């Protein structure tokens, strides 16, 4: 018996392999902070943007005492709560707090907006909803009350700040309680997708496999104690999160450091204050840090590592992260549903610089295929699969979407198009999954095609990716106007969408307006000829 249904759990046989191997070695997500509390209790465990700075026993009391309070309130065993919180203190206390409580967290990113919480609220069948007050110039508590009529098994919300009519994450706090350990076999928190699909997916990982995730990463990165790690990526983005991000941080016992931004502004004055010695950004961030070390005076030498992943990093500028930012690059290639690649830190740097990785663990299955389904021949470009001790056999609640993407023998297809060298390094050479990459953010194009058709002037939307040298991809909705209406331009789409409740991030750069789309046998709408016609 699992604690929550609609997911895919591994076949026994390959269970019983990963805890042979000391994969899944049977401990709850939440017991990598009271273990290392209980070893490290006074190290500075986490550090926020204004210098507010708590030790390990602290944050482990705090997570204690929020467990407690969220049970006073009836959120508990199996519960699912979705959590968007900026990066603070706040969400780092919640995340082990529902962690402890037996509750999932359901983590979303700060840029989303209504259409992704009621949907994603709704899927979880989530109970609770967890968001700021006011960030970056948007009210989360207006969304908090629209997703509350839409989904009503919301029954509280809590606002880390002024809560209005709602519940302060600040109250919410009692004399600690023996808590019931979970079962490490069940999923502790549910991920969202970048997505493929119209509507985005969660993706279930378990107390298991995400403490390997966390644990390995940290190994093949050389977290240590002495790791002072600053979260420039939102702390719901898995990157910042486990690969080893935070979490990792926090098993070895080194220093957590939230940034509130990326910019150079906030984010060399932290390195320079706090003496970081790692950090994960996407390319985008990486080129803008690259060009601001020429006008910025901050004192960076600290900095030992920088990984870049989200998108694919260039050589030439991969090239240019020891002389102008004087650490060692490494490559991440990953993905929320599972499988990691790395650059190894002492790997020659021409791997470095000219691949994105070789996998995680030794038992990450790798096999890149033809459009036929075969297996290419050493060296050719084919779409990736990967089965691994922490990438999942479904997605939850998610059948029919698990049909398309998984194989039989329970290959996940992540859409996108490598080769593997004889050292067994990947190299990123394209997509073949219908999902723009906009600096590292993921737009399922059905989704947004479902959304800008049902604009009145839209009667079909075709969303192609167009080339950009700086974000690698941008966004162009090519329109057929409804039958003797004017389709939108670009301005007025993203009003329409923005109060549709479309993340900014889904917006489209670029409208181009036609009769019909091209289409090629089976009558599916060719956007390979599409990026073709609009060029
Ligand atoms: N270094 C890279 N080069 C080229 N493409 C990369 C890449 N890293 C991810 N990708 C692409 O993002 C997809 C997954 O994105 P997701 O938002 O779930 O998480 C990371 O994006 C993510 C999760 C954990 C660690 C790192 C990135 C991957 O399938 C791939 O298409
Ligand atoms: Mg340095």
């Amino acid at each position: 018996s699992h604690m929550l249904d609609g997911w895919v759990p591994w076949p026994e046989s390959f269970a019983r392999r990963y805890r042979a191997a000391g994969y899944w070695e049977g401990r709850p997500l939440d017991r990598l902070l009271r273990e290392r509390a209980a070893a490290d209790p006074d190290r500075i465990a986490l550090v926020d943007a204004a210098g507010d700075r708590w030790t390990y026993a602290e944050l482990d009391r705090h997570a204690d005492r929020q467990a407690a309070g969220l049970r006073r309130l009836g959120i508990g065993a199996g519960d699912r709560v979705v959590v968007q919180l900026p990066n603070t203190d706040a969400f780092v206390v919640l995340f082990f707090a529902l962690l402890r409580a037996g509750a999932v967290p359901v983590l979303t990113l700060p840029a989303h907006r209504e259409s992704e919480i009621v949907h994603v609220a709704e899927t979880a069948g989530a109970t609770a909803y967890v968001i700021p007050d006011v960030l970056d110039g948007f009210d989360h508590r207006a969304l908090a009350r629209a997703a509350r009529k839409a989904v009503p098994s919301i029954e509280h919300v809590l606002v880390a700040g002024e809560a209005a009519e709602f519940t302060a994450l600040a109250d919410v706090d009692a004399a600690p309680v023996p808590l019931a350990e979970p079962d490490p076999g069940d999923v502790a928190l549910l991920l969202l997708s970048g997505g493929t699909t119209g509507k985005p997916k969660l993706i279930p990982r378990t107390h298991d496999d995400y403490t390997y995730n966390v644990r390995a990463s940290a190994e093949v990165c050389g977290f240590d104690s002495d790791t002072v790690y600053l979260v420039v990526l939102p702390t719901a983005h898995n990157f910042a999160l486990a690969c080893p991000g935070l979490l990792g941080t926090l098993m070895v016992g080194g220093t957590v450091v939230l940034a509130p931004t990326p910019s150079p502004e906030d984010a060399f004055e932290l390195i320079e204050r706090e003496k970081v010695t790692a950090t994960a950004v996407v390319p985008p961030v990486a080129l803008l840090w690259l060009d601001a070390v020429e006008w910025e005076d901050a004192d960076l030498s600290s900095l030992r590592l920088l990984q870049v992943g989200g998108s694919k990093l260039g050589a030439e500028p991969a090239a240019r992260v020891r002389p102008a930012l004087g650490c060692t690059l490494q490559q991440v290639f990953g993905m929320a549903e599972g499988l990691l690649n790395y650059t190894r830190l002492d790997d020659p740097s021409d791997l470095v610089i000219q691949t994105q990785g070789r996998p995680l663990s030794p038992d990450d299955e790798i096999r890149v295929v033809d459009e036929d389904g075969r297996d290419v021949a050493p060296g050719e470009t084919g779409e990736l699969l990967t089965r691994g001790p922490y990438t999942l056999r479904g997605y939850y609640r998610a059948p029919e979407h698990n049909a398309r993407t998984f194989s039989d023998d329970g290959f996940y297809r992540t859409g996108d198009l490598v080769r593997v060298l004889p050292s067994g390094h990947l190299v990123v050479e394209g997509r073949a999954k219908d999902q723009i990459n906009r600096g590292g953010d993921k737009i399922s194009a059905e989704e947004l095609e479902n959304h800008i058709m049902a604009h009145p002037g839209v009667h079909d939307a075709a969303v192609v990716g167009m080339p950009d040298a700086t974000m690698g991809e941008r966004t162009c909705a090519c329109l057929v106007p409804r039958a003797g209406r004017s389709a939108p331009a670009q301005r007025e789409l993203a009003a329409f969408l923005t109060d549709r409740g479309v993340a900014a991030y889904k917006l489209p750069d670029r409208v181009e307006v036609m009769d019909a789309f091209p289409r090629t046998s089976v009558g599916k709408t060719d956007k390979k000829e599409l990026g073709r016609r609009i060029a």
